[PDB]
Order: C-alpha cells, then sequence, then structure tokens
C-alpha cells in the first residue's frame, strides 16, 4: 500500500481547483520511481464537463482513497517486480486532463485548471524533504496519457533538480503506451492543437524551437519529440496499439489486413534508432503497472529484464539486450502476447 499526500502548496490543483497529490511508499534502504497515471483527456468547456460527471476521479481528488495497492513495477514483493522491488515508489494520479501539459490555474476567465506540468514539478519539490535528495537515480515512468507526459516532462524535471542544486541524481524517463503516429485513418490532430490553446500547454524547449508557434502539437508524438530529449529514455510501445486504432478507427479482408501490416511496419521504423525499447507484436494497451507484466517476451527477453539491462548499459551486453523490436507482422504473432 502507497499512501496519500495532498501537496502542500494547495494552489497547485486538479481540474475542479482540489489540490493534487501523490500517493508514496519509502524504502529506506534504497536510493526512486514515479509514475504517471493516464486517462485520455479534454479540450473545451463541453467535453470536459462530460468528463466531469462520469469520469470525475480524472478531474478531482475530492473521492480519492487514502491509500493504492502498488501493483506490476510498483509492487514491492520481487514475485511480482523483479525490476525495481526495493525502490521507494510514488503514484502520480492524472487529475489536469491535459496530458501532463498543462501551467493554467482556475480563474474569472477559465472554468477549469490544467495543471499537469506544474503538479509534477511540485510533487518533486515536496519529494526532495521526504528522503528524494538524497537518490541517485530517478525514474520517471507512466502509461498512455502519462507515457506521453514523460515525453513531455522528463527534461523539466531533469532541469529543475539541476537548478535546485542536485547535480547527482540521475533522471531517466520510462514511456509505456505512450508513442503514437499522427497517420491516416482507416475510416473518417486538431483535437491536440485546441486542447494546447485551451490548457496553456508547454512542450519541452528544444522540440519547441524547432516546430516554432502555433506547431507546438508536434511535440506530443514520439518520433518528432524523442529526438530532442537529452535524458535517457526507455520506450515500451505495442505494435498494434489499442488507442492507437480506436483514433485510426479500427475495430479481415484485403483492404483492412494491408492497413494493420503497414501500422505496424511504420512503428517499427520509428524505433530502429533507439537504443532502449520493447516493442511486442501485439493488440493491446499500456502494461508497467499490470500484476501480469512479467509474462511477455521478445525475442527470449522479458519486459522487467530488458529494463535491468538498461540499468547494466548506464553504469553491448553479452545475453542482455536492451532493444527489442518483433518483426513479424501480425497481432498475436509472438506467442507471449497477452491473452
Ligand atoms: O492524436 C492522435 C492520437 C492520440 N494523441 C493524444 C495526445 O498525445 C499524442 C497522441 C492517436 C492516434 C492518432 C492518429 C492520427 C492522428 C492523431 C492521433
Ligand atoms: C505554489 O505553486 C505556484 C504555482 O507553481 C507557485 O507560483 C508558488 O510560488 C508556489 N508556492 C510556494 C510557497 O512555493
Amino acid at each position: 500500500d502507497l499512501r496519500l499526500h495532498l501537496l502542500l502548496n494547495t494552489s497547485v490543483t486538479c481540474n475542479d481547483g482540489s489540490p493534487a497529490g501523490y500517493y508514496l511508499k519509502e524504502s529506506r534502504g534504497s536510493r526512486w520511481l514515479l509514475f504517471l497515471e493516464g486517462g485520455w483527456y479534454c479540450f473545451n468547456r463541453e467535453n470536459c464537463d462530460s468528463r466531469y460527471d462520469t469520469m470525475r476521479r480524472l478531474m478531482s481528488s475530492r473521492d480519492w482513497p487514502r491509500t493504492r495497492t502498488g501493483t506490476g513495477i510498483l509492487s514491492s514483493q520481487p514475485e511480482e517486480n523483479p525490476y525495481w522491488w526495493n525502490a521507494n515508489m510514488v503514484f502520480i494520479p492524472y487529475c489536469s486532463s491535459d496530458v501532463w501539459s498543462g501551467a493554467s490555474s482556475k480563474s474569472e476567465k477559465n472554468e477549469y485548471a490544467f495543471m499537469g506540468a506544474l503538479i509534477i514539478q511540485e510533487v518533486v519539490r515536496e519529494l526532495l524533504g521526504r528522503g528524494l535528495s538524497g537518490a541517485k537515480v530517478l525514474l520517471l515512468a507512466g502509461s498512455s496519457a502519462g507515457g506521453t507526459g514523460v515525453l513531455l516532462n522528463v527534461d523539466r524535471v531533469a532541469e529543475q533538480l539541476e537548478k535546485l542544486g542536485y547535480p547527482a541524481i540521475q533522471v531517466r524517463g520510462l514511456a509505456d503506451s505512450g508513442w503514437f503516429l499522427d497517420n491516416k485513418q482507416y475510416r473518417h490532430t486538431e483535437a491536440i492543437r485546441r486542447g494546447i490553446r485551451y490548457w496553456n500547454g508547454v512542450v519541452p524547449e528544444r522540440c519547441r524551437r524547432q516546430f516554432q508557434e502555433g506547431e507546438e502539437w508536434n511535440c506530443f508524438f514520439g518520433y518528432k519529440v524523442y529526438p530532442t530529449l537529452r535524458s535517457p529514455v526507455f520506450v515500451v510501445q505495442w505494435l498494434f496499439d489499442e488507442a492507437q486504432l480506436t483514433v485510426d478507427n479500427v475495430h479481415v479482408q484485403e483492404g483492412l489486413r494491408l492497413y494493420i501490416q503497414n501500422l505496424g511496419r511504420e512503428l517499427r521504423h520509428t524505433l530502429k534508432d533507439v537504443p532502449a525499447s520493447f516493442a511486442p507484436a501485439c493488440l493491446s494497451h499500456e502494461i508497467i503497472i499490470r500484476s501480469h507484466w512479467t509474462d511477455v517476451q521478445v525475442k527470449g527477453t522479458s519486459l522487467p529484464r530488458a529494463l535491468h539491462c538498461w540499468d547494466r548499459s548506464l553504469h553491448p551486453l553479452k545475453g542482455c539486450p536492451v532493444h527489442l523490436v518483433d518483426s513479424c507482422p501480425w497481432p498475436h504473432c509472438n506467442p507471449s502476447c497477452p491473452t
């Protein structure tokens, strides 16, 4: 169980103005995993109002429970988490509906607050007083919108710790199911463009400088923002991601067969030069906090093993690979895919 702490700076809020927060389980014998929850987003007054009605835990802390059970990479049991079972564990709930990009308070012109980028900054600052000041490695991880959130925020956390005087903490990222293609749909980007303006969204500075004003939406797509990042980032992405297919209007004859095979090939291509990555040929979505995340393998290597090999590479390795991408071209051509 991880224990809830609401932020002491009550000006850093969820969408409805309630305080944001984090769930923490300390491990005093260890020198930190900070996980960003996902859950889509909203981009105007009308669809944010709908989300407040039936997805309110993603917009408010008013009904959060006092504890959460750590699962998958957040579990403290070696049988469930061979990778980092002894680490300090943090779960940051997603209550800003902005893909963790926003920096805008609720005001007399704004019905909702969109503060995802500032929530991450404030969690880091308050954790430094609870033990993070002594850390050797801070791994910023996340699933779905939280995985895109890692890509948008990992270099800002690194800069924050450097400016605060902690140059010895190594900041790294782990992006799960947050690597999308802005491709042609099977049946018939504007929502991101509108969302960024609604949220006052912020993107990493080197990427912003490349694409310039009005084109910041580009930095939400992994294959465009990743080359601009300085922190080490491990990318986990199913080749046939269910959220990607939903946006593509896919739910089998020749036209759809070719569409699906082309999607897998394009995703494989975007990862060819990503040295730390794990990309199985499965139809699924998210994995790192699922309890059975230890089951899937690529070329004989599990995801917990690949992450352990990544740790060793940051001190190629014999029998300990870090770049693992399936080549077979159809969902479940990998026998270890989730049923
Ligand atoms: O915008 C898209 C997404 C989701 N976006 C959400 C926010 O961050 C980045 C990805 C997924 C598939 C898409 C396919 C084609 C065009 C746009 C797409
Ligand atoms: C609380 O957070 C806001 C927004 O980031 C910031 O402007 C303010 O300085 C913070 N308060 C303190 C005491 O640091």
